[PDB]
């Protein structure tokens, strides 16, 4: 497509942004940067791809040991020069303005008259889930996507086949040992990775918002406590991010929220009597010990591994489900191979920088919970959102 | 605001439809400044830790598998996963896997299963590309990934001399400088003199129409009986440069002559039609050719420190003409009040490879005062990096 008939698709995403239409926001996105490589010619974009990324991770990365997103956010409205920075930072004058200047250009501070100050998008990452976040992702990720290159020149342009402990993780960071291995034994990188689930995908829809998956009419709507007094169950569901938001969204609650996750991850939970939901170990290559609960919610856990363990994970579910009864709700993406969009093809390749596996497309999902003894009632999405909602039940 | 940056990007639309100066990379800075207003937290994240990783390292293994070449090749037929797996020696399903990001990000366009080459692609099946991206991926971007580690340890300090304490000394575990590392490195120098024709390719020459007035401060007044040569490129790599003044000022009335390392003077195709005489020169010795209409310089002295910038510029003094010799330094000038992406992206190269920074107005002038010249005038065009600065004797 010419850059005019994208000027003309840019300006028709803006009126249904302004709408409020939904998704209109991230195809506002999409269409600008269609725009953009349209536009610009190849040294710009050896420029950008190769130089701009590489410092902004890096600058990014460094913010983080100095404070300097927290910084800004502190000073609100009134900002602070390159002289005031440096002082709270510890950092040269001149080296501290020479990289803020890049986040300037790279838009994600301000500057005017000498003066740098905070945006929406730094101040949320001063947040701490996003420090660390951006820690785990230029000391973990990056060196991951590095050996990508020299790796599968390695091992002869193969997908991993044995996944786990065959992928270009390995061969980046030196071991024989798994990626949820690795993080056990590399302080404080599970304690990133942790906190890291929280913000990957947030700020967008949940699977449990309006015009998403209906909550209401399919899980409350027959709930049935002598049946089960458990409402939902999250497995694999990380410090409690999705089921807390789960809880708020649905009370009063007519049922127990159940979280289970790796005993580590439990134990990291801070105490608090507010909490709506019961932080549980569980490892989900075991079957279910909560038994014909209404809903049994997962959440990017069978993405990240093999055909084989896949299916354990789900068949694992099927011995708890009450026949009629019991929901599965799969909140993972779904690939449309015909038409790649870059919230696919970024997990893909997260996946395969980290656990040597891949994303699914509906046909892969399907026969995955074929055998898996399930089948699928549903399948639900939202506009812009990477995820779908897979209702199954038994099969 | 989201709809002001709607509302400005509609305008560049209008004046890039106009074929105004500059309009069309104001076009793209209205994209991204769009992008960073309606982006959440966690979609800049994933774009900037997942896509753009991912992307330097898919572009950077295509080089490998001649993948540009494939798709150019095929024009309008295209390919799709099995064909271009079979023909690059990758599995079916890690290819398509790979290649769907380049089609989300752009960089390749996919239609019924079916993949097609596109400009950009097509460009950087080229081989001078190919060795960029290679040089990028295997030489820059160990350095840039060292920054956060490098600079924490070194006490966040401009590094004090350049070209030894630097980010690169330490990703790459040598005490040498960047220079040094590429004679014993091959063909990493060789991968290098070919990405100097690519850095800036595309965008407009200081010598083009609108830029710097070639004839009329060069051409007219030319002078055979003071100096036969009519532009000296000091430090000019293969040539690139100084090929295309000569094509844009033919009939010359003067010599061009190229001035570099002997290394890349001695790897320059011998060619009848070639308008430059390839010499080799060191830019820290004093400057051979007397009297030449003009003494240029492009991306030469802001890879120095300031004490060897004077030099390198004061090595051209003796040899200058007064009332005649221009010259001519096209280098970035920073607007530290404006910082573009430009000036940024260059100087933390810089930083990273040669321990050094662009410079200021400020800052040019008093390594030309100190070096004994003194600037004529400043020229500079919409959308281009660097200025053309023309200088004098003092
Ligand atoms: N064998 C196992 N037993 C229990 N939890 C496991 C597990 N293997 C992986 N997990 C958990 O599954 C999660 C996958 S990351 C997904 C986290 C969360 N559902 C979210 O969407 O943000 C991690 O928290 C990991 O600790
Ligand atoms: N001491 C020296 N003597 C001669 N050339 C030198 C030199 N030190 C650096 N150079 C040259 O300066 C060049 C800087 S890269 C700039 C190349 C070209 N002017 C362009 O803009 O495309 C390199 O080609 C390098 O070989
Ligand atoms: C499934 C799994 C990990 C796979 C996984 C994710 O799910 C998500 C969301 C993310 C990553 C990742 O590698 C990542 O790098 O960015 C986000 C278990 C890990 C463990 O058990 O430690
Ligand atoms: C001045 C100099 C190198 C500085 C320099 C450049 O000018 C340009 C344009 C570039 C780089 C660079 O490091 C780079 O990494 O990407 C483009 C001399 C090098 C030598 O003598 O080998």
């Amino acid at each position: 497509a010419s850059p005019a008939s994208i000027i003309q698709e840019l300006a028709s995403a803006a009126k249904q942004y302004e709408n409020n239409e939904s998704g209109a926001r991230e195809a506002l996105i999409a269409q600008s940067r269609a725009l953009i490589a349209s536009l610009e010619v190849p040294s710009e974009f050896i420029q950008h791809t190769f130089w701009s990324q590489p410092a902004l991770s890096a600058i990014v990365r460094l913010a983080t040991d100095v404070n300097l997103f927290q910084y800004l956010k502190d000073a609100q409205e009134e900002g602070l020069n390159a002289e005031a920075l440096a002082s709270k930072t510890g950092m040269d004058v001149s080296l501290f303005a020479r990289l803020a200047r890049h986040l300037v250009a790279m838009n994600v501070i301000t500057s005017r008259n000498g003066v740098f100050y905070g945006t929406a998008l730094s101040n949320g990452l001063a947040a701490e889930n996003y420090q660390q976040s951006i820690r785990f992702c230029h000391d973990v990720s990056r060196p991951s996507f590095g050996a990508f290159p020299s790796f599968f020149k390695g091992n002869g342009y193969k997908t991993p086949a044995l996944g786990t402990t065959d992928g270009p993780f390995q061969s980046a960071h030196k071991v024989d040992i798994s990626f949820p291995q690795w993080l056990v034994g590399n302080p404080p990188y599970l304690q990133y990775f942790n906190s890291y689930m929280s913000a990957y995908r947030a700020g967008k829809p949940n699977w449990c918002d309006n015009g998403f998956y209906p909550v209401a009419d399919r899980l409350l709507n027959g709930f049935d406590a002598s049946v089960s007094d458990v409402l939902l169950v999250d497995v694999g569901g990380g410090r409690g991010h999705d089921i807390a938001t789960f809880g708020s969204q649905f009370s009063p609650l007519p049922g127990r929220l159940v979280l289970q996750d790796r005993e580590q991850v439990i134990n990291s939970i801070p105490a608090d009597e507010s909490r709506q939901f019961e932080a549980t170990t569980h490892d989900i290559f075991t079957t279910q010990p909560v038994k014909h609960a209404r809903a049994y919610y997962m959440h990017s856990v069978p993405h990240g591994f093999g055909d084989e363990d896949a299916v354990k994970i789900m068949a694992n579910l099927v011995p708890a489900l009450a026949k009629g009864y019991s929901r599965v709700l799969l909140n993972e993406i779904v690939v449309d191979e015909e038409r790649p969009v870059m919230s696919a093809t970024n997990m893909d390749l997260i996946m395969l920088a980290h656990m040597g596996a891949k994303e699914r497309t509906e046909a892969d999902w399907r026969s995955i919970l074929t055998r898996a003894g399930l089948k699928v009632v549903n399948i639900y999405s939202y506009p812009g959102v990477a995820e779908s909602l897979i209702e199954a039940e038994l099969a």
